[PDB]
């Protein structure tokens, strides 16, 4: 029993971590076979900053001019091109560490651990979502621009997020491992504002499966719902539309907990309309969204 | 910018990890150098459970019957003793893997990171506290048991829990690496209740400190108090007494924000009088307890 906000393992992805250094900038890269993968602002200056032209500055950039340093060891740089807002620096030395891995573009409500480094050297892991407003709430400090987002299945990491941007509301965005931008974000430093951070539904309805299964029952009550009127009670207070997909995504919880999804929909729309009343479930006094109902279904089972 | 409950990265400790089976039960143990660390009830059955004599249980046990496994390889068992409420395997290989490291004993207030481990295979890393009450807040199913918690110090990995057993009350109890229980606690199914589980005073205002850091302002107020004052009022919170260690511990963030120590504690007086008022700090709705002053310095610096 405990249930815990809880990171993967982050060793298959500390040994990815290098850091990469243009001129005075130094953050963090990702080594994975013979290719390290940055954010592409790495090359940007005290001015350009404002409306750097990418392409233009790559252009004073040659394969030395980008320091790559896996601990103590430097690796040689044989060539470097601009895949959309991320550097793909070509090594002569394949990582010998590089787990299995696949690139994913996430969605919004979808989770993933962020091991937080600084100049290619880890300091610690947490565990995130991708927002609605395609934000992330994460901790990065100067030189933690590189740091990435991944989730593990098995042996197999799935990278799905690399950290650039920190908005004037200290809020994240940042890339795929294409360098595509999760939401409208530019690596740019010009007025970015984010939308409406909703809550993430299909994710609090999971961690209140996950509740139950641990005992925290007191917010369980006689009521139900249909998914129009739990609806309406969501758009007043910015919680994602729930539709039939994510009612068939926590079947399995329904079915372990035998709480009906919509039973449960009735004891999230009481606890927004009512409140905690100064009591808490799992150790929290607010709505938990940043659990999947894939992650509960792990934690509560003990997948490895 | 960003506060988040960061582990610290679990590398050195996945490669810590070997599966123990003693007849029917199989959990985890610590390999480090030519020794395998596991709690003693691996040897326990069906009925020795509610008061097993694990020196005569030992007897029926030898070096063959401790089954040791890092991941498909399995670790011949040349020796094996009781220290306290752990058992030593000694193995006739060195841990390749083997970090840095100390056995450490942590103090209540203190924190550190789980790698939750099933058969010797890490499922997740998320950080505790030992609470005053000697418990820690886990998650930890069947087969989680020799899971460890553990402090970084750069390359030094600083040991000071292992998971031993659940409470009724589906909080969780374990040793440091020397098999002594933090607390009162046995390995032993039987009537344990946890004491009262008083808030770590020191750890809420490092993350007031930290929260101002991260601009996160509004329950600043234009009152101070005394040790004494804000005591009373621990008191009846069921806060841990503020002592003038604590006050030089916070002295750093003090510093840096320039908020006096006892300013602070007014501001938490006043959240304890009179609650949030549905508001949040650093995301959450109570007053989080599981940041020490160093965690709050080394997260906002950014130390590796
Ligand atoms: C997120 C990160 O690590 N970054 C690298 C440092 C960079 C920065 O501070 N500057 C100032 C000096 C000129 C380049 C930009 C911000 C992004
Ligand atoms: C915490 C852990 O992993 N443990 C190992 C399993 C053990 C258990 O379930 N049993 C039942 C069978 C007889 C031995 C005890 C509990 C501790």
């Amino acid at each position: 029993s405990g249930f815990r906000k809880m990171a993967f393992p982050s060793g298959k992805v500390e040994g990815c971590m290098v850091q990469v250094t243009c001129g005075t900038t130094t953050l963090n890269g990702l080594w994975l076979d013979d290719v390290v993968y940055c954010p592409r602002h790495v090359i940007c200056t005290s001015e350009d900053m404002l409306n750097p032209n990418y392409e233009d500055l790559l252009i004073r950039k040659s394969n030395h001019n980008f320091l790559v340093q896996a601990g103590n060891v430097q690796l040689r740089v044989i060539g470097h091109s601009m895949q959309n807002c991320v550097l793909k620096l070509k090594v002569d030395t394949a990582n010998p560490k590089t787990p299995k891995y696949k690139f994913v573009r996430i969605q919004p409500g979808q989770t993933f651990s962020v091991l937080a480094c600084y100049n290619g050297s880890p300091s610690g892991v947490y565990q995130c979502a991708m927002r609605p407003n395609f934000t992330i709430k994460g901790s990065f400090l100067n030189g933690s621009c590189g740091s990435v987002g991944f989730n593990i299945d098995y042996d197999c990491v799935s990278f799905c997020y690399m950290h650039h941007m920190e908005l004037p509301t200290g809020v994240h965005a940042g890339t795929d491992l294409e360098g595509n931008f999760y939401g409208p974000f530019v690596d740019r430093q010009t007025a970015q504002a984010a939308g409406t951070d909703t809550t993430i539904t299909v994710n609090v309805l999971a961690w209140l499966y996950a509740a139950v299964i641990n005992g925290d029952r007191w917010f369980l009550n006689r009521f139900t719902t249909t998914l129009n009127d739990f609806n309406l009670v969501a758009m007043k207070y910015n919680y994602e539309p729930l539709t039939q997909d994510h009612v068939d995504i926590l079947g399995p919880l329904s079915a372990q907990t035998g709480i009906a999804v919509l039973d449960m929909c009735a004891s999230l729309k009481e606890l927004l309309q009512n409140g905690m009343n100064g009591r808490t479930i799992l150790g929290s006094a607010l709505l938990e969204d940043e659990f999947t109902p894939f992650d509960v279904v792990r934690q509560c089972s003990g997948v490895t």
